[PDB]
């Protein structure tokens, strides 16, 4: 019952240094195979108080070894753009805006690798998804490539490949453990519709001590090591069983063609 996943990385890069290499792409692929398995060996960070609620996802992911004609392929594709960086208006997912178009999102997970990320605000950001249903041209994941694998251009504290694993996990429809409240919202009134992910009022980034409370979600606090937060990749190490529930109700669903 493990879903595998072909993966499709398209790396755009504009600068040389940008077109990261095999074994950086592929030591991603090692982590969301880790990640997604419950076999990162940092699960141990888990707060007791939690560690019966980790989850083994059950999905691995591999490098597509035949493109969507049928062709083999590494499953990389590498794109050479005059574009300096790219948004989450999907820049990166169109080879007419300087990007790489998506491969056929209902058999591949698309992960774009670029230099740079910009949210629409401007904010530098480390990667994006696209939720299970959005059309298939832009279905996959965005991660910057200094954001990408353990080794390359990766760079701490983004270097543990847990930007793909967060990036992902929105891909498998899990969102932000804190509930994305909008500035003028109560911090404690959004839910990510998932039970056993206490109540967060905001992201937590860096490494939180354990427990960081909020939301009066005291004693054990946020679940800030759960990869639905923003904490760096070291500090995030676990899915919840809830979580669990909402990607396999995804690949039941609107991702079943990946079973
Ligand atoms: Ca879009
Ligand atoms: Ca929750
Ligand atoms: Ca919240
Ligand atoms: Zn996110």
């Amino acid at each position: 019952e493990i879903v595998k996943i072909p993966v499709v990385v398209h790396v755009v890069w504009n600068e040389e240094e940008e077109n990261i290499s095999d074994a950086q792409i592929q030591s991603q692929i090692d982590i969301l195979n880790k990640d997604f398995r419950k076999l990162n060996s940092d699960v141990s960070q888990v707060p007791s108080v939690w560690s019966n609620l980790i989850a083994d996802l059950g999905i691995e992911f591999f490098l597509a070894t035949k493109d969507p004609n049928g062709n083999q392929t590494t499953g990389i594709t590498r794109t050479q753009t005059s574009v300096t960086f790219f948004t989450t208006s999907d820049e990166v997912k169109f080879a007419s805006s300087g990007g790489e178009d998506a491969w056929p999102a209902d058999r591949y997970l698309n992960i774009w690798v670029c230099h740079v990320l910009k949210s629409e605000i401007g904010q530098d950001i480390l990667g994006y998804a696209q939720f299970p249903g959005g059309p298939a041209e832009t279905d996959g994941v965005v991660i910057v490539d200094a954001a990408f694998g353990t080794t390359g251009t990766a760079l701490p504290p983004f270097d543990k490949g847990r930007t793909a694993t967060h990036e992902i996990g929105h891909w498998l429809n899990l969102y932000h453990i804190w509930g994305d409240e909008l500035r003028f919202e109560d911090p404690c009134s959004r839910s990510d519709e998932v039970d056993d992910t206490p109540n967060q009022a905001d992201p937590n980034f860096g490494c939180p001590s354990y427990p960081h409370v909020s939301c009066s979600n005291g004693p054990n606090g946020d679940m800030f090591m759960n990869y639905c937060d923003y904490v760096d990749d070291k500090c995030m190490v676990m899915f919840t069983q809830g979580q669990a529930t909402r990607v396999n109700a995804c690949l039941d669903g609107p991702r079943s063609s990946f079973l």
